[PDB]
């Protein structure tokens, strides 16, 4: 099922975006 | 279901992207 | 429909990424 | 359908993000 | 299917974000 994969990849994207925000400030 | 999680994570992504933009500016 | 929310949020992300590209120049 | 726009947006994001990478290094 | 395209593009976005995080460090 690709739905669970999509949600997992979105979660990774959110985590990395938060990492980028932390890096900027 | 999965759609709720996908929309919620997209909301989080947009908020983080706004944070990134506001930090750049 | 959740598809409308997904498309709209991706549109917002596209705008925000365009803004990031503009601010990085 | 609306799905065709999702992909259309998603790849766009990818392209912009690639530009972002080159805009940092 | 096109969900496979979605997953593939999400993985590319994750790789690009990881490249961003590694470049910034
Ligand atoms: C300056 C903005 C550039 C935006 C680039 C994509 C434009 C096409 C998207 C349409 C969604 C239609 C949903 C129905």
């Amino acid at each position: 099922d690709s739905q669970k994969w999509i949600v997992f990849l979105l979660f990774l994207i959110v985590l990395l975006q938060l990492a980028i925000v932390f890096l900027l400030r």
